[PDB]
């Protein structure tokens, strides 16, 4: 289920501007925490008065020296300066000057705003001539509890209606209380408006709940004493609660299959009850008389245990397209019902199990594409005829890479997000380097995001050659986990464990230098990677970082 | 089935470091085969003692001249040098010096490690102040043998249970032995752990087999003498062996269809037996009495041959959605069973044959996309209205290219793999050139991989013009198979067979030179290709290779 | 159906080299039509003899001046020169010299090859010390005629076998003749070998037809006189002719649906006959007795008209999953058959109509994607809320572009083909320009292909602004059909009809010049397009073409 982000702590500024926008007033806003109180807003009405644009007015003292002129008094201007420090309402009068030259008399209404703590935050200068959340685990698990007792009302209210201290009557009365309790919960609980990402408190929620889904849910919780048994069919409107809250029940993949399969039972259930109703209410030959000849109970009559089973047995067989012929429609009303069940059944059986077949492939989606992606590799091997030592690499790498990634395109997901969140994702992915290592600490946050974007992650399983002898070292690597070894003609030279760096320094050569020897991983080593073209372009942007970077950084193996 | 790569020969170094990591000791490792015994590892504890970082300590003699100072003796340092050559344990004492200046007394524990042959490989200097494989063809074919006799137990154990030197009893006792033998095989056979790519020997396998799939498979192989016929239903747990080993049975495309179709029979089989059980255990009107009136055997009674057939005949018709009405449920228990079979059948018939329909399209996947890809070309021809001489080329090339590649994207597969394995694939693909030809022999392995990446393969069928007269010769070609001819106005000049080269030398012109004449293939000629921009960029990286390349290489046809 | 390209006219050279390759001889080949008889082939055996490589030997006179030395006679060398002009076999002896220095005596066997006309084409110098085609419209339409009379044999041979001047017997004997005629046709007709793209004449075809599909088709055409009616069931093997020739019948989209639907009838047909056979051959209660009670013919017996209908009626209902219950299996054999029909029917009905549902969507594939592509545009309009004057453009352009292209990606098709055939396609697409226009005539074929690749086609419907006033004229246009008008503030200036050019000359400015005014089409104008960056890069390659191009070309509207 969706939950919007909470309103930022500076959103009060928007409501002040939006209220004064309705008044058509002319004003400016200036901050208190800043040194000389720089102006941070100027509406269109203010620019028409003075003549100056936003660019000129913004980032200037709130006393406004440029507005003063010959006609202004020294004593009158001093009253405005003292009013900022004193923190109170003083309507001081003074005659400002425009950009072009003309003067005007104006009333300066200084009204400081304050928070709950008791401190002056902003300066508005007007001119004139018992709570619950919607995303809580309490409500989340209780929605499943509603859905369970909703199924109860879908099953037992038609069976009670059609076929007619008691154990059944007492449990039914407990369900009536839960829906009355549900209405009380829906007032105090929060919701997500389109514009307002979150909303709380009872003054605002009751307006939304009225003129919405309360009218239908109001009828659900109205029991009465006053046969008249048909009034209990209003409890089927409790099923509407599931439709409006469908976003919560569609989260899990397996839970969706339960809904589609249990509804199929309820569809037949109702039709079974409706099929039974057709037999009783026309009784002058039909299907119920016909059943009395099959099972030995002609007319007393057959039992209700049988009467419902045989009726459900029928309507399942009719809408599953079996058609057994133990029971079958003879009268015109029965046949018309069978026509209705065959028509709705052909729509249902096509639509509902078309989804279930898709949901099984959607649940087992990893293993579905895995076999098709595997058959590409097997056809690729048989095409070129690849020998055994390379055969083992392509099979084991593919299964290792797929089991690691779960058959997911990692770069394809990041392209949907913008550069701000892409940087934040990559900042999290490379948290092991940027936090712990020596050179990356002494740097601004813009540099960290800039680097993180160009960084990569490359999982090297046991016995995988990353680089070979005499190769162009494009990359500069960083190791987080595992233990990588460097060799040179079957001679073990290096053993690079955690928090190690290997490659070449970019300052000395200024060219793509050749390698020293091969480098192979022992364990499932987690490591990171960049390029010379990628890295150098970052250091050109940040010159103060570059001198700090290369000095503090220490490569464990210089490769030449 | 997946099989991990064997642990590399230098993995003992990781276990030594990981054991000493638990001790919290401070040490270094140095190689013996190398000249002056360079240090190849240094933990965090060692850097805290001396003060020096990894970059300074690595690639230096293991005697450590930088650690010595004024306080160290000449006789004491000589004991460490002799200990390296002698190969034994000597705890020599000497007072080293730190980087900053301060001294410390320390005990040098030199412990050389040795292999099975009997030679000193490494120097650890501590400081203190009857087998079987899982991927074998024996086990592979025997898993199919298990699956066959598992189907036996799925079919014959319900039929024996429900409907009741003998030929049947003796064959059943042989199957009981095979599962007891299976348990003995599962101990000695290998498996694939998540971390440990391969694992062997009985000390490690028994720990994994216990607390896993042995508990279920233990119950399978427990026969007893002690009617009590229901205890034989535990043999259905032998079916669990197929689920846990499902990765092996899903390899072949046609073999998957056999599983999905034979299970459909077994599903009905069990339900047939369950349908029969419902008739017998309620016998005070039902379906079995009803059958005695159809076939002339009222009550003796009808035969077991019939009794099972009619029961299977029912349950197939019920779950295939036919519903014949020879046999049909009359009692409440029978109807509830029919409701159960209709509900499970609607799920089964939708799910299982949804997969079979996909598996037929997945097996015939080449011919499926071939017709759709063909209809693009036929619509492309009808759109532009292409004449006969060009019509023949597009049809014959498409069918030749598709029959060659089997409708597979060759470049799309390589993009999934990294640059290391991509080079290894391309090294195999261009093995005909790099091994046999004259100039490519005298070169380093980095050059061979660098070239191979930029190379291509272009199959030219009979009568295909590769290059025309007056064209810009971007490429430089190499022929492996077939026989290509060069013409110039219907005059046969060249006949280039195997191991031939044509194009232009890149040293003389330093520009894109024009061609001499046309060039056409006779047979299905296999040849390779590069570009000027691609090739020149490789030779710039390797200057010693470039002078060797152009001198030794000899182009058969210079084209101007 | 696939048909390979005919063997090129110079393929005799390959067979001569391949035959002499078996002999392990050492030789060269030289052309006659060329001036000084340049050598055009040299095997590995020749290079071992002399010492010289291919590069040095190729493109030199066949007399070989470099091979001569001091020991060679003036009179002996003259015999070789006269032998080239005379055209006959002379085994002249002369002692050649190697590259290194050593001499050797050798026999020069000059054997000129000749064609059917009677002219010397090549010079091989050995050294020693009633027809029919497969793709014809005769065979194409006759394969459909076979398939029609194959269906006859599938339908009438079981009906004749199972249920038992005559009109029926005479027509059956005509079909027996057609299959005997088919065998005679299959000898003389051609086929497509994997290596040999085409093959003809009776010496080669009979070897392929034997040990192939003749053995099965031989049994089809063996009638005998000698009840023994079961021998006529061998005529079902005539159905195998359709399977082996399936490539021809899968061409048309609608014709595939006919095969899948007519087979479904034949599947039921056979099963109907098999269902009938079960009734007769067990006759001591069954289904045939049961039918005698429904329709008033107990036992004479019921008619064969009925007996077959009711049997087909059954087997359709069984495998269509209806199950009527007029007729139904009572005996064990009948039920086992119903189990078999339900099992094969569930496989058939899933597989065969899964294809038919796909074939309907594949036949109506244009209209399928059209609606989905339309819904993108309708959602795109509702997203941005586009006004009426632009609304009309996006709707009309999309329908015009889709109706023109039939929903096909034009550039996506060309990427599959190589640069040779891509150029040939684009040469055909821009045939209107390159043939008819003035500047493109005086140019080499390499230039025409180079230009054609970079050219485009842009259909401008009525009232479409191609270029606006003050725009950067990147392109230079060519008009083939229609009539385009140029305006400048609602003033009609130009009327450019067929074979016209507009843009700017690239020689004068050497910069992207601005436009003069707007340009709009009247009719469905067909026109072509290029760019400055695209065009200039071609003219840099061909300097002799560039001076010819700009002088002869004349732009109708210079735009400034």
């Amino acid at each position: 289920v969706r939950r919007g982000h909470v309103a930022p702590q500076n959103t009060f500024l928007d409501t002040i501007i939006r209220k004064f926008e309705g008044q058509s007033r002319k004003f400016i806003i200036a901050n208190a925490r800043v040194e000389n109180c720089a102006v941070i807003y100027c509406n269109d009405g203010f620019c028409e008065l003075c003549g100056y644009s936003r660019a000129e007015v913004m980032q200037r003292p709130c006393t406004c020296d440029f507005l003063h002129g010959p006609r202004t008094q020294r004593r009158a201007a001093a009253q405005i300066a003292q009013a900022l420090l004193g923190a109170e309402e003083r309507k001081v009068e003074i005659a400002f000057y425009r950009k072009d030259g003309s003067c005007f008399l104006c009333l300066v209404d200084v009204v400081p705003v304050k928070n709950e703590d008791g401190a002056v935050i902003m300066f508005i200068l007007n001119f004139e001539v018992w709570t619950i959340l919607h995303y809580s685990p309490f409500k989340a698990v209780w929605d499943w509890l509603i859905l369970l007792l909703v199924i109860y009302t879908a099953v037992f209210t038609p069976y009670s209606a059609a076929f007619l201290c008691q154990p059944l009557a007492v449990v039914d009365l407990i369900v009536d209380i839960m829906f009355i309790v549900d209405i009380l919960i829906n007032f105090r609980t929060t919701y997500v408006n389109a514009n307002e990402e979150v909303v709380s408190h009872p003054g605002r929620i009751a307006v939304h709940y009225f003129k919405g889904w309360f009218l239908i849910d109001m009828v659900a919780a109205i029991p009465f004493d006053l046969l008249i048994g048909l009034l209990k069919t209003a409890r089927l409107l409790r099923l509407v609660r599931v439709a409006r809250k469908l976003d919560r029940y569609s989260e899990y993949g397996a839970a969706v299959l339960f809904l589609l399969m249990c509804t199929f039972a309820l569809i037949a259930h109702w039709l079974a009850c409706i099929w039974y109703a057709i037999g009783n209410m026309e009784q002058p030959i039909g299907w119920l008389h016909n059943l009395g000849d099959q099972i030995g109970k002609p007319y007393g009559g057959p039992s209700i245990k049988d009467k419902y089973v045989t009726a459900l047995y029928f309507t399942f067989s009719s809408l599953t397209s079996v058609g057994f012929g133990n029971v079958s429609p003879n009268t015109n009303s029965e046949k018309i019902f069978s026509i209705c069940v065959m028509l709705i059944g052909s729509l249902m059986y096509a639509s509902i199990f078309g989804n279930v077949s898709a949901i099984i492939q959607r649940l087992y989606s990893g293993t579905a594409r895995y076999h098709t992606q595997m058959l590409r590799v097997r056809e690729f091997i048989r095409f070129h005829q690849i020998p055994n030592p390379l055969r083992q690499r392509l099979e084991e790498y593919f299964q290792h890479a797929w089991s690691y990634t779960n058959g997911i395109d990692m770069n394809a997901v990041l392209k949907g997000f913008p550069e701000c969140l892409q940087a934040d994702i990559c900042l999290h992915l490379n948290r092991s380097l940027l936090q712990h290592c020596k050179p990356f600490r002494g740097a601004t946050k813009g540099c960290l995001r800039a680097l993180a974007m160009k960084f990569k992650t490359t999982h090297a399983p046991p016995g995988d050659t990353l680089v070979h002898a005499g190769d162009l070292l494009t990359a500069l690597y960083f190791i987080s986990r595992g233990s990588i070894e460097i060799l040179r003609g079957d001679v073990v030279v290096a053993i690079l464990g955690k928090n190690d760096i290997f490659g070449e320094p970019l300052n000395l050569y200024a060219r793509p230098g050749k390698s020293n020897g091969d480098v192979r991983a022992l364990t499932y080593c987690d490591l990171h990677k960049i390029h010379r073209d990628d890295l150098l372009e970052v250091l050109d942007m940040y010159p103060e970082f570059s001198d700090h970077f290369w000095s503090s950084l220490e490569i464990t193996f210089n490769l030449r």
